[PDB]
């Protein structure tokens, strides 16, 4: 039983919440997810980054304070979250009372160990000015140790050496007023630059959970240096510089624990390209739920998901296929085509043997290689592991053909043997898909009578009473997607 602490970056507040934003949540949310259910302590964490210039003068323009536009953005931001069903502990904002403790914190750790220094420099201006730079140059070889104690990605433990080949600097932490943020403390006009409060922001959520839990130990325990906890962040790779440098060594001098590892992703692209808001492909997170369910979009990108920082390509086409194939026709399909059989004659009751214990073992048996594809992040492979295992499902049902043992009469135990076979192989294939499909799981639940554990498939349902259901998932067209690209195209 682990303590683990996971956070997805800090979306910038003067945006809404694209189909891009979602790989990189809907990603973190299914690891977490998983890591739940093996029995771990997790702590899923974000807050919108409210900082910066471009704020505060957007804010300007559309007339409202940015206190009230980025008010209103967490706001829809943290509506179009929760329709995706993403479990986070706590969503906070780095514009904070906890954020703005933190951050002088940390500063005052830093500056005091010696790792703040001053300087002047030219700028236009609507010119000079002093300016606070974090000593970064003098943390390397502990980055350089840190980097290669065989942890971060391949491609990511490679790429910063093209940064080092251009040598570490100090970086200038600090901006001049007016400016949206949080000043500098015993130097009046200056604030620190967004991108330091930011990462702290991670630290600020976090206090804040723990504040509102009543919980005086635990910011301690993951945060101080020799913590056993472990932290991790999902981001893309754009932002891989300030969280694999400036982060580590930030809490490095302010006698705090580094990450235990950052996980990259690639970008997401809409039919092989960016997207585009001519051709209706840059989509927003609420615009996708006004078409689509979230459960099609978690499978999909998961599906294609991996370890590695490739880019993920949404393809619509091969989206409604893909959908209707695996969700609909390999997985939902094992339990709409025996519940009839077991409502209708049975009475819902099941089996109280299993009709093939063989097969069910070499379902259970995957447990674990499934798992160590989620733990992983190969999620492509876990599905198709867990695809693989539904066809093998779907053909011994073929073999046995339910529907012509039961309009032979006297064969009703066989058929309730049959049918029943195939709601506990349903039952376990829903159980390496509960990550992944949160609302398509609990409609599952809801049939089957049972929450469904990782550890639980080790007993099938015998002598167990199932409910009718309605529909687990209804198949999607291409019509739909149609509509989807066009009102993408209307909104900008
Ligand atoms: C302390 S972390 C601070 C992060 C900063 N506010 C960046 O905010 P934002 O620009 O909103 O990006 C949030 C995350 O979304 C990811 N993505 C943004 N656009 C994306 C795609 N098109 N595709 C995949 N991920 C994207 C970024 O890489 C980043 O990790």
């Amino acid at each position: 039983a682990k303590k683990i602490l996971v956070t997805c970056a800090l979306p910038y507040a003067n945006g809404s919440i694209h189909l891009g934003h979602m790989l990189e949540h809907i990603q973190a949310d299914v690891w977490v997810r998983y890591q739940r259910m093996r029995g771990h302590e997790v702590n899923f964490i974000c807050a919108d980054d409210a900082h910066g210039t471009p704020i505060m003068l957007k804010a300007q323009q559309l007339g409202i304070t940015p206190e009230q536009m980025i008010g209103e953005m967490s706001q829809e931001h943290q509506t179009d979250f929760a329709g995706f069903n993403i479990s986070y502990d706590n969503y906070h904002s780095t514009h904070s009372e906890e954020n703005r403790q933190l951050s002088e914190l940390i500063y005052s750790r830093l500056k005091e160990n010696g790792f703040i220094k001053n300087r002047t420099i030219s700028q236009l201006y609507d010119r000079d000015s002093e300016h606070f730079f974090f000593d970064l140059p003098s943390f390397s070889e502990m980055l350089q140790a840190w980097t290669r104690s065989g942890a971060l990605q391949e491609q990511v433990a490679n790429k910063m050496q093209e940064w080092f080949e251009s040598g570490l600097q100090q970086w200038d932490i600090s901006r001049d007023a007016p400016y949206f943020g949080f000043e500098i403390p015993n130097a009046p006009g200056k604030y620190f630059y967004v991108w330091l409060d930011a990462p702290i922001g991670y630290m600020g959520s976090f206090k804040n959970l723990c504040d509102k839990r009543g919980d005086s130990v635990s910011f301690d325990e993951y945060w101080k240096k020799d913590s056993t906890a472990e932290l991790y962040h999902f981001i893309g790779k754009d932002i891989v510089y300030f969280h694999s440098l400036f982060w580590p060594a930030m809490l490095e001098g302010s006698n705090f624990r580094k990450p235990s590892n950052l996980f990259v992703h690639g970008y997401v692209t809409v039919n092989g390209a960016k997207m585009s808001k001519s051709r209706g492909t840059f989509i927003k997170a609420s615009t996708w739920l006004n078409h689509f369910d979230a459960d099609s979009l978690r499978y999909y990108y998961t599906a294609k998901l991996s370890s590695r920082i490739d880019d993920i390509d949404l393809n619509l086409e091969d989206f409604v296929q893909r959908v209707n194939a695996d969700i609909v026709n390999k997985v939902v399909n094992l339990a709409s085509r025996n519940a009839g059989f077991i409502n209708k004659r049975f009475d819902g009751v099941l089996a109280s043997e299993l009709a093939d214990p063989q097969l069910y073992k070499t379902f259970t048996d995957a447990a674990e290689v499934i798992g160590e594809a989620w733990e992983s992040r190969e999620f492509g492979k876990a599905v198709r592991e867990i695809m693989a295992l539904a066809d093998l499902a779907n053909r011994y049902v073929d073999e046995q053909a339910p529907w012509v043992v039961a309009k032979q009469e006297g064969r009703d135990a066989d058929l309730q043997a049959i049918c029943s076979m195939g709601i506990n192989l349903f039952r376990v294939l829903m159980t390496y898909l509960k990550p992944v499909l949160p609302k398509l799981t609990e409609r599952a639940e809801a049939f089957l009578n049972t929450e469904l554990t990782w550890d639980g498939i080790q007993q099938p349902l015998l002598g167990h009473k199932v409910n009718p259901f309605k529909a687990l998932y209804n198949r999607i067209d291409m019509r739909q997607v149609e509509a989807l690209v066009e009102a993408s195209k209307e909104e900008v």
